[PDB]
């Protein structure tokens, strides 16, 4: 399911507001990582995932972070999550054809809600920001557009 899995999930990624003020071009390394580890613990244990098939994915999304420049603009940690997310849920049994629409649909709200309740206490001002806006939004790409 890989190739669906990309293509509901890294979209919503791109067109989000919060992620794009969250990831923004030049944060420090160790703020992206924070932020990164808290949205997945909330997206993937939103999905009833084990622990195992969590710690792969913090490891792989911490090798996809690692490969991200520190002139890369938010599009790049978009697809960094991608491919972290579709490196361990693709092919194992989680998602196919029936659900991967609606993974890709929970896992970006878990990503948004996740990143959004840390990132103010980081230092990231998201004044002005509708999360609850931007999460229909991109769900709403993901099941009908």
């Amino acid at each position: 399911a890989t190739a669906k899995l990309l293509q509901a999930l890294v979209p919503a990624l791109l067109k989000s507001d919060v992620f794009r003020a969250i990831y923004k071009r030049g944060t420090r390394k160790q703020v992206v990582q924070y932020v990164t580890n808290s949205a997945l613990q909330q997206a993937a244990s939103s999905l009833g995932l084990d622990a195992s098939t969590i710690s792969q994915l913090q490891t792989k999304a911490t090798q996809a972070l690692s490969s991200v420049s520190a002139d890369s603009d938010s599009t790049a940690y978009a697809k960094a999550f991608g491919l972290a997310i579709a490196q361990v849920l693709g092919t194992s049994g989680q998602v196919n054809d029936a659900n991967v629409n609606q993974i890709g649909a929970k896992l970006a709200t878990g990503i948004l809600r996740g990143s959004s309740a840390v990132a103010p206490r980081l230092g990231i001002d998201l004044s002005g920001i509708n999360v609850d806006s931007d999460i229909g939004s991109v769900t709403s790409l993901i099941l009908s557009g």
